[PDB]
C-alpha cells in the first residue's frame, strides 16, 4: 500500500512493462529489452506471505526443467520483489479442461506424460511440489506444460496447505514424495472425466471421501485408465505406485512405447556457444555463477531465442 513508482526504476532499465495477465501477488506481461523476448514478471509488495515466495525463489534457482516455468531474473527493492519468469501464452490447464469439458485418453496421455516428467525431475532433486493442481500448470507457445507456483514446495528428507481436493489422505491425517503421486492421480481423473473424484459442499464430507478412497468410475474410462487410477489413488502411501513404476507404466507406455523422459534438457553446466559468442573464458565464467541477475536472464532468454530458431542477437 505504498504505491511508490521508484521501485520500477531498476526494472524498467531491462524490461518494458505491459498489461496485467494473472493473479495474491500481481503478474504483468513484459518484454526483455536486450533480447526482445516476452516474459512474465510476478510483483510482490512487501507491505501488502513473504516466506512463501522466498521458498519458491530458492527452489526455482535449483530447479531447471523443460516442463517447469523457468526463473530468469530476481529483483528486489525496498518495497517490492520482482520475479521474471517464462511466459506461457496458452494459459492454465484448468481453463483448458473446462473449455474441452473432458479430454480423451490419448489427449490426456500427451498432457499427463509432461506432468510426470516435471514431477519426477522435482522429486529427483529432493523436492516435493505439494500443490499439484491444474491451476498450477500452464501451456506455453508450443502448447507444452509448465509447472508453476513452488511456494508450498519442500524437502521431505530435509529440515522441518494446498487444495483439499488434491490433498493426499496422509496430509489430512496430519502425518511427502508419495503425496504428489496422489495429486497427479487426481489430475489424471479430472483430465479424463472433467470433474473431481472427491468433491462435496461440506468440508468434513470432502475430507472423509478422500480418506475412504472411493470414487465413481465413469463408463467412458478404459480398463487401462481404471487400473492406473487405482494404483495412483491408493489411500495407503506405501501401497501407492512409485515414481519409478509410473515412468514406464503400461498406460503411460501406450502409443509411445518408451518411458517418460524426465531428465532435464536444461543444464547448469553446459553453456551454448552461439549465445556466449557476443560482446570467452571470462564471459562463460560470469554465466556459470547463476546469480539470477540481468546476465542470467539475458543468457537464458538468448538461449530461448536460439531454441525458437530466431537469430542469436541483441537489439
Ligand atoms: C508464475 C508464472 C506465471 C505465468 C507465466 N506466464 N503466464 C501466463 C499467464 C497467462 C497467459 C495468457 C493468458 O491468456 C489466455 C488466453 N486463452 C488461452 C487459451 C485459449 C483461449 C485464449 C492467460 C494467462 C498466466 N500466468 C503466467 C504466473 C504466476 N506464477
Amino acid at each position: 500500500p505504498l504505491g511508490s513508482m521508484k521501485d520500477y526504476d531498476e526494472l524498467l532499465k531491462y524490461y518494458e512493462l505491459h498489461e496485467t495477465i494473472g493473479t495474491f501477488a500481481k503478474v504483468k506481461l513484459a518484454c526483455h529489452i536486450l533480447t526482445g523476448e516476452m516474459v512474465a514478471i510476478k510483483i510482490m509488495d512487501k507491505n501488502t506471505d513473504l516466506p512463501r515466495i522466498k521458498t519458491e525463489i530458492e527452489a526455482l534457482k535449483n530447479l531447471r526443467h523443460q516442463h517447469i516455468c523457468q526463473l530468469y531474473h530476481v529483483l528486489e527493492t525496498a518495497n517490492k520483489i520482482f520475479m521474471v519468469l517464462e511466459y506461457c501464452p496458452g494459459g492454465e490447464l484448468f481453463d483448458y479442461i473446462i473449455s474441452q469439458d473432458r479430454l480423451s485418453e490419448e489427449e490426456t496421455r500427451v498432457v499427463f506424460r509432461q506432468i510426470v516428467s516435471a514431477v519426477a525431475y522435482v522429486h529427483s532433486q529432493g523436492y516435493a511440489h505439494r500443490d499439484l493442481k491444474p491451476e498450477n500448470l500452464l501451456f506455453d507457445e508450443y502448447h507444452k506444460l509448465k509447472l508453476i507456483d513452488f511456494g508450498l514446495c519442500a524437502k521431505p528428507k530435509g529440515n522441518k496447505c494446498g487444495s483439499l481436493a488434491y490433498a493426499a489422505p496422509e496430509l489430512i491425517q496430519g502425518k511427502g514424495s508419495e503425496a504428489d503421486v496422489w495429486s497427479m492421480g487426481i489430475l489424471l481423473y479430472v483430465l479424463m472425466c472433467g470433474f473431481l473424484p472427491f468433491d462435496d459442499d461440506n468440508v468434513m464430507a470432502l475430507y472423509k471421501k478422500i480418506m475412504r478412497g472411493k470414487y465413481d468410475v465413469p463408463k467412458w474410462l478404459s480398463p487401462s485408465s481404471i487400473l492406473l487410477l487405482q494404483q495412483m489413488l491408493q489411500v495407503d502411501p506405501k501401497k501407492r505406485i512409485s515414481m519409478k513404476n509410473l515412468l514406464n507404466h503400461p498406460w503411460i507406455m501406450q502409443d509411445y512405447n518408451y518411458p517418460v523422459e524426465w531428465q532435464s534438457k536444461n543444464p547448469f553446466i553446459h553453456l551454448d556457444d552461439d549465445c556466449v559468442t557476443e560482446l570467452r573464458q571470462t564471459m562463460e565464467d560470469l554465466i556459470s555463477l547463476w546469480q539470477y541477475d540481468h546476465l542470467t536472464a539475458t543468457y537464458l532468454l538468448l538461449l530461448a531465442k536460439k531454441a525458437r530458431g530466431k537469430p542469436v542477437r541483441l537489439r
